[PDB]
DNA sequence: GCCTACACTCCG
DNA sequence: CGGAGTGTAGGC
């Protein structure tokens, strides 16, 4: 749980190694909110920062402005 | 649906599903599946599957047709 | 400009 | 972690 500067405060970011399988060796990245929520997919987060925040060219998997 | 696809050995079936969103909504994709439901989404990958089994040299991946 | 082919997301 | 459903680079 990486701090995540990109974002308002508060917010962290984490990557997680798939273990097994036909995808093991790719990652899963999730970010928690102040409040501590997880979140898992662009959409998702976009849908909680609402029209509060505008996210168009934020890019989930690394976390800066694309 | 899952339909035979009759120039291939028996047991074959291809199926078309139609894309719901995005940059390509309406576009479609083609997918093939094995006797025992594998699932093939190209040309090259079902070719490298059947080796010399079947010649697809001629198959038209899209409608599952020899031309 | 459109298509194949395959990588990636997203959510179960 | 799987895999249907979509993104899209690169060939043509």
């Amino acid at each position: 749980r990486m701090d995540c500067p990109a974002l308002p405060p508060g917010w962290k970011k984490e990557e997680v190694i798939r273990k097994s399988g036909l995808s093991a060796g790719k990652s899963d990245v999730y970010y928690f909110s102040p409040s501590g929520k997880k979140f898992r997919s662009k959409p998702q987060l976009a849908r909680y920062l609402g029209n509060t925040v505008d996210l168009s060219s934020f890019d989930f998997r690394t976390g800066k402005m694309m």
